[PDB]
């Protein structure tokens, strides 16, 4: 039941360019809303701020496509 | 007593070559030992890459100076 969602997280963010892997996702109900947490890996050699904008893209990118997250936050680390 | 530490932490950090400000500092005793967690500004322009050997340099520098330190977690951000 959360991993179908899991997975769905991880696709989504997958498809955003300059996603390279995600790295940790950690997601939980609280009530009938996803409440869930991130990490994305990124190009070593992007920009602190073009890592920002990726990590803003797989935000709207998740959240448009998996209607029942509430929070999101995703960071972004070397890969 | 606490803040005393706080202070020496963020002018630790201040004093390595590219943090640009202390964004957010946690420390707390375990025992008689500081756990803390940090966010420091950044260049934006500069790469990932280059914020995490930032973020080492200010996690060797803090540890070498605040020697009741036994965890530190540092992270950046634009600034």
């Amino acid at each position: 039941h959360m991993e179908a969602v899991q997975n769905r997280i991880v696709e989504a963010a997958e498809r955003v360019p300059g996603v390279r892997g995600v790295i940790h996702l950690r997601a939980r109900y609280v009530g009938q809303d996803i409440w869930a947490d991130m990490i994305i890996g990124v190009d070593p050699e992007n920009t602190v701020e073009q890592a920002h904008e990726i990590c803003e893209a797989v935000q709207a990118a998740v959240c448009g496509k998996i209607r029942r997250i509430e929070s999101l936050h995703v960071s972004a680390e070397a890969r």
